[PDB]
């Protein structure tokens, strides 16, 4: 349910000596964050949840758990930026070595206007210093090196977790077990009896209803 | 059910320095009103609400569940419009910084009537002053800042009233769950004794329709 | 059930000064009429219905009903045209200011049989005084702006009769329920007695089809 | 049924003048009379019914019936002829006004044999007093708007006789309505008696396939 | 399960003057005779009723009704192939009238061919007394006219057997139904006592069976 | 089963003069011959069938119904390839009458080198003495006429043996009836007898399996 | 389930004068081998059979019945290989006679660095002695001959096996079958003793889940 | 669902010479690694597993399992790199040699930096001493040849696993297999009784919702 918004959500990059910065960094930060707190507002154990948490048991559980199964849209949504490598060509096109690893030289601010325009687009100036081919699959290649290495981190990290005890024990655990499944129950429990008592003054009302005019 | 209507419903941009931000305005406020009291006329539970809310209980509640469950469509429509770049481009063309950030001046009005021209329509008039491929993308990236940044204003906002109780308490809210399934079962209800009384002159006058010719 | 049809139905738009606007104002009304008196031929509830209406109860009942959901055909193929733009350019090309927001003038006569080509057709002539792509998506721009300002003036009008009680109130509607499943029940009522009765004479005419020969 | 054969049937238009109208109105005449008794054929209510229809009740009935459910298909594969436009086309090329609404003039007889080839095809001769692009998209037009004022004169002729009582009335209907499910009761009743009476001679013929070899 | 053989099933239409009437006569009359004994092959019905139908009732009946049911074949895929025009054009191409209707003469011999390689193929020698797309599209057009005219011929023809009583009546029609399902009773009639008859020595043989060493 | 082959088998004719019978005649030959003994294997009534048919009744049945239903793999993987018209050109290009029908000669064993390279390849030597489209497509006309005449050659020959009793009769054909669903129903007997005899020395053996430790 | 893998599984071809026969030869005998014994790791019916066959019945038995259903998938990915003719070309390009059958004579060594540049690849030098599609094409040829004829030699002995009883008799076929359906009956036979003394423990340390605090 | 991630999975294959080892050797080590212990973590077996393994039976068992089933995963997406070919190329690009089997030499730091850049990219110099597609379809042949050899070194490693006894015996496999359906039968155990006791309290605090207003 994520990957599947970069498909046709399009990228623009704006290649201008400073804001840079700001589209590539923002693009990144952004969605994760909404998502979190989206998926959260989804599991309907939140609500009272923090309800009595603020007046003065399972203080400690009920709320790792709804932190763990809605953690799992932004850490998929941040992996896949940066693998593909069209957020990290945005921001740091500013800091290749030129005269290394690209000959000539200029001056300093003009500069900066040239090699801010070389992503994507095509209207960059050209020649000098530099071959647009060669600028990009350099950044693109430090970037997935860059990206794998953080999947491995957190997947690792996903390893503890699942395999430690934070808060997996029978403290409020199972005593949390209990207020599983009563709350359903409650539904279909006031359901029964209320859809009952509505058949009380049914018949009562329906006097009118039955034949007179047919 | 909002976006869908976005891939096919064209838009026009009109390259006319004035009218602009009218066609500009008008396509982002527009469907929204529309998609609101429209999803609202959905809902069942509208007919004698409003009957009944004149003649001076629930007066604070089965308004505001309508008006939650129907608010989802125009917030995601406003959504998808900044984050595209069609609707900011085509309004504030005509206030984009020229001599920096983009050299020779120009007359002021006509002036106006160039620049408007630069959307992505191919009547462009080109060269001074401005590339039409720096002036784009440039634009697209400030509304698709300024649109993520909307949508965590409401993402977020979305986080209180489904974790804090505004009209969510037992004063009508358990009340009015007392008129939930009386009426479909009103229906089930009556129909089952309506049905049955038809069935009193229906033998009455079926006498003919038995055999005779045959 | 209305959109379909504008897929493959063409458009032609005879580039004529003066049976344009036969043409434009053909298409855009007799779809609505033939749609609407046609979903009204389907509803089963009209066949008597004009039958008794006419020899001097549910008289001001059982018609705006069928009024109500055959009406949605015609307003819907109705808002389709005006935003598309096609049945717009078609009408009122041959009134678009051309010395101001298009410059040397012409003779009357000669040039509505000039402004008049200048639908889509590739037959235009040119230059003077007006650019093709910049005389459309500007009438097309004031139908889409003509268009939303349609259909929030039925939109909003559909919220008033779901919402008032124009012919909504226990007088003839709960009558008229009474005449509302006696006569599909009428359908499987006779039908037995006479599925029946046809066995009657079944077995008697049969006595020859038992066996003789075999 | 009917649009479907319209879209791998080809059509031809033979520029030769005079065989025009032959080729024209062949095309349009046929496919309804034999679409309208083919389907007739398609009902089993018709076989006996002409049967005593001649020795010489429900007379005026069981023929109406027939008569309207089997004249859809031609009355819908005759509309979408005229909508189309190249039936038209074909058939009235050779009366176009040319000196005016389309200049120098011609002789009378090659004129025809000139006129006559501007179809579609791409052998049309070219400048003289017609545009090619212009003469057609007028015959469309008047296709088109004949063809609308057409579906009105039947759509609204649907909906007398769906509305008035032309033989619909309990003087042979209900008798009539006692031959419904006999004749498939019938295959249903001697079936069983005939199915049975097999399994009389069964068991006695069968004497030699118990056993013997085995 | 007709046409889907023309979609696939090519066509090739040999240029040489005298061949043509072989392969164009060729291709419309072998489909049919090898559908229509094809099908019959089918119904199981024909086996044994050619058996008995040479040693000297239902003699005039169950090969009426073989011939109707497998003669549906054919006479489509005969009609599809006159509508299309390739099969008429590959034909006649040799007998088209060239100083009438197409002007300067020429040889008798040669002619014939020249003539005779104006169908489809793209080795036509050109210019003289005809131009190739003048010659086709008019022998289409009388193909496609004759066409229609058969199945006019025989849809009317498909009238009279399902409306008059050729051999439907009850002197063999009843007793020959007599027929109908016995034979397949017989199937499921024999085999539950052949079924049942091999259980008697099935546990007779079944003795080593059971268990020994196991 | 048999044309799916046809679509992506690919076939390559070589132009070498006097390898072309070998690879035309191998290719019309072999997946008949393949095709028919490998569906044979697949009738599970053949293993034991062979066997008791060498040691010196049911004798002259059991290997005719394998006969048939397994020859229709052949006879339509063999009209296809003739239906074409590529195994046939490959084969008899070196036998084209040049001088007529196609006019200077050359020498004799370099011709052979020449006319053999006339299939679909674009290594014809070209202009001498044939067009290549007219050697194609006369080749082609033959082998769809030859082609045609096998299929009624074998159609019609289906029609006796479906019709004619060669080996249906009540002389073993209801003798090996009573071998039909004896074995499968040995199938279904003994394994009753071996799945309950398995449980005889199940609960033995699975004395330490029921509990102890847990 | 072989097929499959040759529509995505690249080819290479390298063309080194000397490799060939590896990379040729490489690809036609691996897949094979690990298909074989591939197919048998699956048959759950191989684990303890090799383990009690080496301690010193069915020892002739429980392995030809393996070895038959697991040299399916070799014999079909070693046969499409051959109808391709792409494993051929690649090998024996190198002995093609040049001087017949394809004129000048060349170097040896220089040579054998030319005519294994022939496969497939855009590098091939050129015009003397051969030119490319006629090489090509006549390898292809002696392949798929070459390829029909193996599958014959295969489907042929796929006639013997199924047709002789070379380990198809009553000496511990029989009693193999004993082995047949006793284990999976093991897996249900103890699993419901399993799961039901697990039942036993299951109320005595369930004694504090009942409830307490709730 | 492993080599799905190898469709859309970019490769880049910086050309720098120095960095190669990296980016190729990066890419075929890490997805393995976290492939592994990522399927490791979805077994639900695992969590208490490690927590009792350290205090100081089955402790040689329930470990294996889980390493076999879940090592599956990245044998394939290491054995699919290798015949793709892609990233073999990229790596040992620098180390062809070059004055045979590829003439004139050049300086040995430059060369690096011109060899280097030999993938797939159109950023190749060019001419001297080798061609771009000689080059590549070499190291393609040597990977996909070592590819097969590879996955053969395992599908035979995977032939000693299943068929001999590492840890399969019963020695703790037949006590470990009473552990496996207690705990979901304890998930149904007390969720009986755990739902069964919330109706305890639920009648009690029900009082209030029976009725009163209503
Ligand atoms: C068509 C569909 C497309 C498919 C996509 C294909 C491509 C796939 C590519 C890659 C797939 C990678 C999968 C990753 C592993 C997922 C599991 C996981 O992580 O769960 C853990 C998450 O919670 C944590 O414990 C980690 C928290 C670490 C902090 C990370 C900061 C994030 C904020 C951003 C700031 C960054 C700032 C720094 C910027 C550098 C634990 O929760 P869980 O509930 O126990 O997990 C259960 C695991 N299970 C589900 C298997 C059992
Ligand atoms: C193929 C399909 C395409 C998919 C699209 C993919 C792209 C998706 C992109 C983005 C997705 C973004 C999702 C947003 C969150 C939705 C939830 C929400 O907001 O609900 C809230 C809405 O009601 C409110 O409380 C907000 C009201 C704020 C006022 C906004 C003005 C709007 C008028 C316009 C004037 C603007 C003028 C100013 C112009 C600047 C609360 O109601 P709820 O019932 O409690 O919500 C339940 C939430 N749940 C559903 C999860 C439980
Ligand atoms: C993918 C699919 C494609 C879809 C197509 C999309 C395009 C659609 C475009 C258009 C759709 C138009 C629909 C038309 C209305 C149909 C109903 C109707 O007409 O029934 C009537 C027909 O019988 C009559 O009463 C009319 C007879 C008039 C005579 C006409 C001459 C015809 C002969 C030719 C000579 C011409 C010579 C003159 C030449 C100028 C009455 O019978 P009924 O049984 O009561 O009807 C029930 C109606 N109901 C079904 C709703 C209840
Ligand atoms: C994707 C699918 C493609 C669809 C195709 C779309 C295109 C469709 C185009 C057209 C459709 C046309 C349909 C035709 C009508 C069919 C019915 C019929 O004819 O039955 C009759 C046939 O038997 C006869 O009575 C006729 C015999 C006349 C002799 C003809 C010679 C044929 C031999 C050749 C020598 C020629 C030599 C002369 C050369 C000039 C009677 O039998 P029935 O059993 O009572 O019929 C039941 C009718 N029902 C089925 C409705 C109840
Ligand atoms: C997408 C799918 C593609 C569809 C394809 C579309 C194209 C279709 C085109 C054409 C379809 C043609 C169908 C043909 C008829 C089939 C029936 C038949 O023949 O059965 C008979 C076969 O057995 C025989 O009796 C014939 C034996 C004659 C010997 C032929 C030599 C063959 C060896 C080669 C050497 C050649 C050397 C000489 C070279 C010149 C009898 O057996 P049956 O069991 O009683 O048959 C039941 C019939 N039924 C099934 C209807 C009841
Ligand atoms: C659309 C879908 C695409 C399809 C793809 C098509 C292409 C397919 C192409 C090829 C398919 C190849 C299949 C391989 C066989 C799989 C089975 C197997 O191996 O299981 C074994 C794995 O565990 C082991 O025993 C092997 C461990 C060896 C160490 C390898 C190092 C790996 C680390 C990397 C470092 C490398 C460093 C060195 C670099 C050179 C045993 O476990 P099992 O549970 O008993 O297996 C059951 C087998 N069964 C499943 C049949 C019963």
């Amino acid at each position: 349910a994520s990957a599947q918004m970069y498909s046709a959500f399009d990228f623009n990059c704006p290649c201008l000596p400073g804001y840079n910065a700001a589209y590539s960094a923002g693009i990144l930060l952004a969605p994760p964050l909404v998502l979190f707190l989206l998926g959260l507002v989804m599991n309907n154990n939140v609500s009272m949840l923090a309800e009595e948490w603020k007046r003065p048991a399972v203080l400690r559980y009920m709320f790792c758990s709804m932190a763990q199964r809605a953690l799992i849209a932004p850490v998929v949504w941040v992996a896949v930026t940066l693998l593909d490598g069209k957020c990290f060509l945005c921001a740091f096109c500013t800091a290749v070595p030129v005269s290394a690893l690209g000959a000539p030289g200029l001056p300093a601010p003009e500069l900066a206007r040239l090699l801010a325009r070389v992503p994507c687009p095509e209207i960059y100036d050209g020649d000098w210093l530099l071959a647009r081919e060669v600028a990009v699959r350099y950044l693109r290649c430090i970037s997935q090196a860059l990206g794998w290495s953080f999947v491995l981190l957190t997947t690792l990290l996903a390893f503890v977790v699942r395999s430690v005890r934070p808060c997996f024990t029978q403290a409020a655990f199972l005593k949390s077990k209990y207020w599983s499944h009563y709350i359903d129950i409650e539904r279909k429990l006031f359901d029964e009896t209320c859809t009952e008592h509505a058949k009380a003054f049914a018949k009562v009302c329906i006097q009118q209803f039955f034949e007179a005019m047919n």
